[PDB]
DNA sequence: GCTGGCACGACTTTTGCACTATAATAGATCATGCTGTTGCACAT
């Protein structure tokens, strides 16, 4: 907030916790072989 | 006859060659890109 943000908005700095989006058809895939790494690998056909 | 600016034979000055243990000091963030090390995923 405040206005170390008009600078922040114009610098196009990535936020700490970005939100991921999807594509044309996000069908259900949950996660195939969700190992100890990043789990729930979404694979919408 | 008296005087005041010009040259000459020693002396004097200039110039290239030329080689030569102790200590000011540390109190911003903030972001970005690169490098090295480690852990996750696949293969015979």
């Amino acid at each position: 907030g405040g206005l170390p943000r008009v600078a922040d908005l114009f610098e196009a700095r990535r936020p700490k916790e970005p939100a991921i989006l999807a594509e044309i058809s996000g069908i259900v895939s949950f996660g195939k072989e969700t190992k100890g790494k990043r789990r729930l690998v979404i694979t919408p056909v």
